[PDB]
C-alpha cells in the first residue's frame, strides 16, 4: 500500500540534502538511511517531527518534517528501506580488531553481549513482522561518530531504550570508539 515513487520524491525533495537521495549520506552528522527498516524509519522520523526525540542535532531536521503527512513519512521509509547500502571503511588505527571481538563475541568479562546477536552478522538488523515482537535497526556502514553519539546518550538516558541502555552502560569509551570504527566498514 505505501507508495515507493512518491517515497522517492520525498528523499528527493526534502531528505536528501542531509541523508542522501539513496540514503547513503556522505556527513557524518547525518545518518545513513539506505536500508534500514520501514518501521524503524518511520517512528524515528515521526518522533524527531512530533518533538519526542530530542537528543543529539534531531532541532535541525523538524522543522523540515514538520508538515510532512504520516503517509508522507511511511512512504519515504519504505523507499529509504529498499535502497542498496553503502559502507564507509574501519580506520586501522581505531582498534578494528577489538571492535570485531565485541560485535562478534561481545565482552564477556563486563557482561556486554555480542552487537551481532541482535543487529546481524553484516549489521543489516532484522524487521518487524511474523510473530517478532522486536525488530533491530540496521547497524552496517552507519557512520562512527553517530553511532558514538546514540550510544553516549543511551549511557546518559538522553535516549531511551532498556536493552541499549543497560548495554552501552557497561561499555567504555574505548570500547565504543572500537565497535564504532568497525560496524563503519561492516558491508
Ligand atoms: C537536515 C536538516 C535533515 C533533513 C532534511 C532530514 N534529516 Fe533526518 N536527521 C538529521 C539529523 C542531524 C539526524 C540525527 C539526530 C541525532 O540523533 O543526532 C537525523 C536522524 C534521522 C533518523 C534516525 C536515524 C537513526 O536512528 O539511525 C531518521 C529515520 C531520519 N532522520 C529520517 C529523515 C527523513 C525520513 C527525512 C526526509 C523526510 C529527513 N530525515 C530529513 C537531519 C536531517
Ligand atoms: C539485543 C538484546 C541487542 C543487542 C545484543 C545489541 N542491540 Fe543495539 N539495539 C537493540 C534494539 C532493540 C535497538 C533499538 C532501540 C531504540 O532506541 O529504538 C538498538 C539500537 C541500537 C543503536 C541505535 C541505532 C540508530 O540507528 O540510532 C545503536 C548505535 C546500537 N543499538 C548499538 C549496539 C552495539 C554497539 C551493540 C553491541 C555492543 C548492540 N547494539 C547490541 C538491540 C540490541
Amino acid at each position: 500500500k505505501a507508495d515507493v515513487e512518491k517515497g522517492k520524491q520525498v528523499a528527493a525533495t526534502v531528505c536528501a540534502a542531509c541523508h542522501a537521495a539513496d540514503g547513503n549520506s556522505g556527513i557524518a552528522m547525518y545518518p545513513r538511511l539506505a536500508a534500514q527498516h520501514t518501521a524503524y524509519i518511520y517512528h524515528q522520523t515521526i518522533g524527531i517531527r512530533d518533538g519526542k526525540r530530542t537528543h543529539g542535532s534531531a532541532a535541525v531536521m523538524k522543522p523540515v518534517v514538520m508538515n510532512l503527512s504520516d503517509q508522507d513519512i511511511l512512504n519515504v521509509s519504505a523507499f529509504y528501506a529498499k535502497q542498496q547500502p553503502k559502507s564507509g571503511e574501519a580506520n586501522p588505527k581505531e582498534n578494528p580488531e577489538l571492535g570485531a571481538k565485541i560485535y562478534r563475541g561481545g565482552l564477556s568479562d563486563k557482561k556486554v553481549p555480542a552487537c551481532m546477536s541482535c543487529h546481524g552478522p553484516s549489521g543489516a538488523g532484522m524487521p518487524g513482522g511474523g510473530s517478532e515482537i522486536q525488530a533491530y535497526p540496521r547497524l552496517g556502514g552507519q557512520h562512527q561518530a553517530y553511532i558514538v553519539e546514540q550510544m553516549n546518550a543511551y549511557k546518559s538516558g538522553q535516549r531511551k531504550n532498556t536493552i541499549m541502555e543497560d548495554i552501552a552502560n557497561r561499555m567504555s569509551e574505548e570500547d565504543l570508539k572500537a565497535v564504532a570504527n568497525f560496524i563503519q566498514g561492516l558491508r
